[PDB]
């Protein structure tokens, strides 16, 4: 159980976001039907007021909470992986939009599934701004937890993957538009039952054996990492 409270860019707090440049829903409950319109930006998708000014190259950092902003983030029971996805707000996600620009599941070094990385971080993980079209954008933030995913939604609505979902609202700014965006995968639509990373069971099988699911990061990403780029508790 988790969400984004807001973000920082190049390291300074944007203040936040909840309703304002995140597109939040009224709590921290995951999605599972992996049909649902909920996949897209969770149960409360809408323009909301405010979208944040970036420029390509620019570090945007979400950062993700608990119950209240630094606290736990999220329970430690929730290993997986996490994915950062790109749109155009044009698309308001529908349609095949859905551009990955980050994807991180487990690290063989440290023995750590992002997830357990992102609570080290006091929920706070990134990306590089890449270089598209100066325009609005949704960049979707992805936790899977798979503390249940030894099943199917489908087959026992009372287990299934975990979906933490958060799409933020984005402006950028400057860029000389070196990599313009590709279509994309859908979300209602990319993740079904077969594909894999949905279903898998961290309880029997090694986590050097998880394999993410897809699609693969866009080449024109400049990648992200998992890590504290600012301290919370001095505001
Ligand atoms: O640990 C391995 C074991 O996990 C089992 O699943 C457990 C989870 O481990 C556990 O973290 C999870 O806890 C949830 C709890 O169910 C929610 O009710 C609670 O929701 C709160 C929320 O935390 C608050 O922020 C909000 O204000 O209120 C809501 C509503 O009360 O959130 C916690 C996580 O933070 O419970 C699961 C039980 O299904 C697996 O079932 C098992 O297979 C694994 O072996
Ligand atoms: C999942 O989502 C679809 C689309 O909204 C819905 O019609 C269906 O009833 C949901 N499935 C379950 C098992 O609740
Ligand atoms: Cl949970
Ligand atoms: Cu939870």
């Amino acid at each position: 159980h988790t969400l984004v409270w807001g973000v920082w860019v190049n390291g300074v707090d944007q203040g936040d976001g909840r309703n304002i440049y995140i597109r939040s829903p009224p709590n921290n409950n995951p999605v599972k039907n992996l049909t649902s319109p909920d996949m897209t930006c969770n149960v409360d998708n809408r323009v909301v007021p405010k979208s944040v000014p970036v420029n390509a190259g620019d570090t945007l950092t979400f950062e993700w909470y608990h119950n209240t902003r630094d606290d736990d983030i999220i329970a430690s029971s929730h290993h997986g992986p996490i994915a950062v996805y790109i749109a155009p707000a044009a698309s308001n996600g529908q349609g095949n939009v859905w551009v990955k620009l980050f994807e991180d599941a487990y690290n063989v070094t440290n023995s750590t599934w992002a997830v357990d990385r992102l609570i080290t971080a006091h929920g706070q993980h990134s990306v590089v701004v890449p270089h598209v079209a100066p325009g609005d954008y949704l960049f979707r933030a992805e936790i899977i937890a798979l503390h249940e995913a030894d099943s199917l939604y489908s087959q026992n609505p009372i287990r299934g993957a975990q979906f933490y979902i958060s799409c933020a609202q984005i402006t950028i700014n400057s860029s000389d538009d070196s990599t313009p965006l590709p279509a994309g995968v859908p979300f209602p639509g990319a993740y079904t039952d077969s594909t894999p990373g949905i279903q898998f069971n961290i309880y029997t099988t090694p986590a050097t054996s998880y394999v993410a699911p897809p699609p693969s990061v866009w080449s024109g990403a400049l990648g992200g990492s998992i890590a504290q780029v600012g301290d919370a508790s001095l505001e």
